[PDB]
């Protein structure tokens, strides 16, 4: 009866989506979108959503969409900590092994938006296996406490720290790195899509992932790539 649309990329995240959908196909109308051009101000308004809701989602959402419909976003840090990009590089950076995923109304500001609430998320293993872990817990958890409470979002309340986009080349690992620092560069860059953990070698790169530590190293997977 409640028409929601799930907006997502990543096989994981529109894998969980469509398992989602088949589930609830009693209580809810939802449609899936996975890329930019389906989501539209003119396309979005004939289906009328509730919801619309962001479990991973790489474009900005245009104003038409965030003013006219309850657009919900999932960033994993607890906000007003952590407003900004590539969110889980940032927390791993920053040695953290906890955080949290908050449900927010997207309001067109940088991860300013009303917190409708949060759950924990622990931060061991690559980004795969945290993308994976979250995306359950919005899914198994988050996602029908929303739809079903549907409560009030509150504004952020205290200071915030704003995280940047990381950019490809700061995928680079510094021989200055100590051994732990070394593995968590490969294990938070280990994921669909995207930029290995590396180092140059001459012409070469030597792109890094599925790290595991050992007494004393690291062995990993390496893709030795000519220029």
């Amino acid at each position: 009866l409640m028409n929601i649309i799930i907006a997502t990329t990543k096989s994981w995240n529109i894998k969980n989506a469509q398992k989602f959908k088949k589930e609830n196909e009693s209580k809810y109308n939802t449609t899936i979108i996975t890329n930019k051009d389906e989501l539209t101000f003119e396309k979005v308004k004939l289906i009328n959503p509730e919801y619309i809701l962001f479990p991973h989602w790489s474009w900005i959402i245009p104003k038409e969409i965030f003013e006219n419909f309850t657009c919900v976003v999932f960033h994993m840090t607890d906000l007003p900590f952590g407003r900004g990009g590539s969110p889980l590089q940032n927390l791993i950076e920053r040695g953290i092994k906890k955080t949290k995923i908050s449900a927010i109304k997207v309001d067109g500001g940088i991860d300013t938006g009303d917190i409708f609430f949060k759950r924990d998320l622990d931060l061991y293993g690559t980004a795969e296996e945290i993308f994976m872990r979250a995306s359950k817990i919005i899914f198994n958890d988050m996602i029908p406490e929303l739809l079903t409470k549907r409560p009030v979002p509150q504004k952020q309340e205290g200071e915030a720290t704003v995280f940047q986009r990381r950019k490809p080349e700061q995928s680079e690992i510094s021989p200055d790195f100590d051994l732990e620092k070394i593995y968590d560069y490969i294990r938070m860059l280990d994921g669909e899509g995207y930029p290995r953990a590396f180092i140059k070698y001459g012409k070469y790169r030597l792109e890094f992932s599925r790290a595991s530590m050992k007494n004393g190293k690291i062995i990993a997977d390496v893709e030795i790539i000519e220029g």
